[PDB]
């Protein structure tokens, strides 16, 4: 489980990539993105841009299985 | 068992979502949903609205057993 992300040399949260986590309801979907990693050995985040409620700029962040994805890496190790 | 509703900042349930919940009988039906849930794997909840005791508005929530629901998702995931 992910709780936070503490920047280095603040105790706090970043009102940033925090805002985004919390936002995009990842605190229910990182268990399946680790379900999905743990199983199949590779598991794929997809963020796009994206309109927030108020109109501002909220990042939308996916998880999609390797399933119905095809990644090709000119470099698989790096 | 979901006992108060703490917002971000506040050691208090707030007097919104909270009244719903207990003017509801949600404390009753919250066993149902998680044993439905447990059992078929999704189970559905169904808010509507409605006129309180004293002529205000209050949230009607409902839970529906899948064996007699159907509902349709253009995206099942996400």
């Amino acid at each position: 489980f992910v709780d936070g992300y503490r920047a280095e040399g603040s105790k706090e949260n970043a009102k940033g990539p925090w805002q985004t986590w919390n936002a995009n309801k990842m605190q229910s979907k990182q268990i399946a993105i680790h379900r999905a990693a743990l199983t199949y050995g590779y598991s794929y985040a997809r963020v796009l841009p994206g309109v927030a409620l108020d109109g501002a700029n909220q990042a939308e962040i996916h998880g999609v299985s390797p399933r119905r994805l095809l990644a090709l890496y000119e470099d698989q190790i790096n």
